[PDB]
């Protein structure tokens, strides 16, 4: 015990025998000198690297652009506008607009509410577990949180379909700044969950008294959200008349419901959108099921078909070609430069401070180092006339037109091979025997837990 | 010739050869990724030598303040700041006062006018030379420039004064922005400046025609620089009355002549401050003379009796221990740190990228790389208990009070030595053999050019 | 070309100092080598001295990335420090040796070697030599994308359409007889490049020029005292 403590402590003899080492090397001499003035990604920015990655040319684009540029703000929206920015641009072509967006707003008001009432059921589900068991301390500490996956995009729109922005935007404050919002929700679903398992000690969840409480709470819940965001105007089956203008200045009037403008004029069919996933801990050709991640109640799970890199990548290209734009999860911000908008894995100079890193894909997720974080979109990509192989990718954010490049990223083919994981495609892209996977029937998902880094995007 | 000229020249295969070979080594690799990110100085600073230099503990002190710190703005008036910011210490200590300034603008206007005459004489005496000569190019490149000596302080004194800043401050423009004023000057200057040459070419410099023109270009010069500035408001030898309050809030009227409180007050006898100076170019022990360099017509030479580092070392410490600041000459801004207000040679870490500097001080001023640029105040200094030997140096600047920590500099005793030339002290202070080099009589100095690095100071 | 300029403005300083050794070090002509011997400012002849070694290429492929192609003072200082202190060296060696003695040719190599060492360390030597192909991709007006493979020395004709022996400047320099060629001596940047040469024509003549090659659809590079009478605000 203590000779192996002893030699496991750190001795401050040998800590000061190192720095002489050290200090005698130039490298570190001049990397410390550096490393204490700026922060290691403003000092290692290499600008030999950045001038060749730094490249816009793109040979396989969409043939609708991105206008305007959109900016979630401080939310955790990007799920929300990643998917409306694929199909924005069905409305944007068919149409004949200059500008337009589905309203993200209308998304997030919905799925805030389905969370806070999927959160109850949760937490009644759960209730013979202890308060202090991973579950229930997981589902108490973000029950509202922004971010989702593409099932519960698709949950959404099922139940509600889509809406042009122009009836309702990000007018208000929460929509842009939803921490304190968020907040407030939380402290009070917070009681309640305490409030039933209470009463679930004594009584079963289908007993009259639990019925009632959880109507109570779901009228609390929704009072509350319409204290920060209005109910968005019409209902999902309601018709509504939207007033435009079209690029030769024409105005036109649309009078729809918003279910039927996801299908008819958003063009969503919601039984075609199926998520591929790179996730090198699990065998390829098997479908992944997060455990209970969701938001409608009852709803559809988050699952994804696990395929290598190459297929990933043969996919997005693919899709491109087919003039649609790509759905896509990644882990935001490693790699990523906002300034000039490039996301590469050589991009700083770390190998010149002797930092390094072997750890592969699978590993990082494993070891907690790398995960899912954000949701944005791919418009384009270059195609090498050479190899005939996809050298970097046309990203669009939602961070406004000031970050990256006009709101646009560059990504090389190695940063979407190492830190990005998830595509969304429509099932008749896939060759048939990926495509049977998913129509197939006991296809067993590798089942793993409601924390999984393979999780929401915000 | 040819085999020479290809030798000499730049050869792109050698030139790619060597990049190859430094590319190979990674300290190299790690300097040009930050060099071409960051300005060298911002890169290289050095936090482990910041640490141990940034000392402003000072065991020897004038017993005065320097209240309020000064600012010389967008001017090159240091020497008249330093000069003053030397003297004011006797009015704000005599006197008991909170916050005290000699009138800086006073000696501003009258050294100006007297340049731009003094201009007109140099031109006349070397109306013999060609126009493309030298001196004549030299004469015409910046006669009204802010920059002067001590000597050219001193001339200034004797014929106006010194007045307190409360009768005639720097409420005007060009004070603190006098680059156009001075341009403006300069062009009408360079046009008398033909005008006299011209009528010298038929006439004698004595003749009737020539003394008019030289009349009515100084009316024409006193007319321009009055549209700038206003002259002081009371003469030489005329009497003016100062109302002000002392720190016990007691109200004080002086009624005096800028001659008589400059001696009274201001406590300056022009007889006995002399310029001591470490030029290594020369042999110690001699007066070294600047040819020309000056301000009033007649008045006082630049000179300087040239010593080595140990003997200016020594004597501004005893200047301090006789309660006086020192006045001195250096090459502003060579290794100072503006943020921190740290003047050392090593505070960045060049030799970490290879960069080492062995050229010497002789050499250094032989070869274009140092000079005098600017005039400072040494208020304390802190004499190592050991050695007995200073350690570092108190230094006023007239940046403002933003400027360094609180408008003050420390300053290594290896930079007085390397980057610092002149002090000025009392004769007096000097060993009755270096004070004989002053009061001896026939101790010819050497004579350097107008236009010698050991000059003017603004 | 920045690039370029800058490493042969240093280059062609320690030939001048070389040349010049038999001076004072106090002399005229020394001091002025001395005084910015890497400054940013040049002539039209010392451009095409360089497009004839070096070439042109599309600033897509090497643009203003480096901190001191848009803040080159500092980089100039501690470049010219060095050269002062190589200058001494060299003057030093040559009061014994010949500027043909192997140990000067070596010293000046050894010198080339570190002036190129720390240029390096600032900005990148270019991507391609002058000779070597590069491939320039970009989009057009209409959105179609294109591909350039071309070489440096390549591109200036080819593409820019810059025949090096047509430019020549005229000047209006009122000091000197109109019709007379002004040369300015030493200037430069290549070593054994052309000199600054100018034919001194009235300003009648300058703005008759000026005048016709707009006519013929070509801009006009000039020089003049700025910021002299110039609003900056207004333009």
């Amino acid at each position: 015990a203590f000779q192996g403590a002893m030699a496991s402590s750190i001795d401050i003899s040998k800590i000061n025998s190192w720095n002489k080492e050290f200090q005698s090397d130039l490298t570190h001499q001049l990397a410390t000198t550096v490393l204490k003035n700026y922060n290691a990604d403003d000092a290692l920015l290499n600008k030999t690297r950045l001038q060749k990655q730094d490249n816009r040319v793109f040979n396989t684009v969409v043939s609708t652009d991105s206008t305007p540029v959109t900016n979630q703000k401080s939310s955790g929206r990007a799920w929300l506008f990643a998917a409306t920015n694929q199909l924005r641009l069905n409305v944007l072509s068919e149409l004949n607009l200059k500008e337009f967006e589905l309203s993200q707003a209308y998304l997030f008001f919905y799925d805030k509410l389905e969370k806070a009432n999927y959160f109850l059921d949760q937490i009644v589900s759960s209730a013979d577990q202890d308060i202090d068991s991973r579950l229930v301390q997981y589902l108490l500490a973000a029950p509202t949180e922004d971010g989702g996956q593409y099932s519960m995009f698709l949950n959404l729109v099922k139940k509600y379909g889509l809406i042009p922005k122009d009836l309702y935007g990000d007018l208000p404050y929460s929509t842009t700044a939803s921490r304190k919002w968020n907040s407030l929700l939380t402290t009070k679903l917070r009681e309640f969950a305490e409030t039933l398992r209470t009463a679930l000690k004594e009584r079963s969840a289908d007993d009259s008294i639990i019925v009632t409480l959880r109507e109570q709470m779901q009228r609390e819940i929704f009072r509350l959200m319409s204290l920060f965001m209005d109910i968005p105007p019409v209902q999902p089956n309601e018709q509504f008349t939207w007033e435009y203008v079209d690029k030769d200045k024409k105005i036109h009037t649309i009078k729809s419901t918003p279910l039927e403008f996801a299908s008819k004029y958003a063009k969503l069919d919601p039984s075609t959108p199926v998520s591929l996933i790179n996730d090198p801990r699990h065998p390829y050709g098997k479908l992944i099921k997060i455990d209970r991640l969701g938001n409608v109640l009852g709803g559809d799970a988050v699952i994804y078909l696990n395929v290598d890199n190459e297929t990933l990548s043969k996919l997005v290209v693919k899709r491109l070609q087919n003039n649609k734009a790509v759905f896509f999860g990644s882990h935001t911000p490693k790699f990523m430069d906002k300034k000039t908008g490039v996301m590469d894995i050589e991009l700083w100079n770390y190998p010149a401070i002797g930092y390094n890193l072997p750890q592969q894909k699978a590993s990082r997720i494993r070891y907690h180092e790398s995960l899912m974080t954000h949701a944005m979109l791919i418009t384009g990509c270059h195609v090498d006339e050479t190899s005939k192989l996809p050298l970097r990718y046309r990203v669009e954010n939602s961070w406004g037109k000031d970050s990256g490049k006009d709101g646009l990223y560059v990504m090389t083919q190695k940063y979407f091979e190492e830190y990005c994981f998830q595509i969304v495609v429509d099932i008749n892209e896939l060759p048939k025997e990926l495509a049977s996977k998913f129509t197939s029937g006991k296809e067993e998902p590798i089942v793993l837990p409601i924390w999984d880094p393979m999780g929401a995007l915000a």
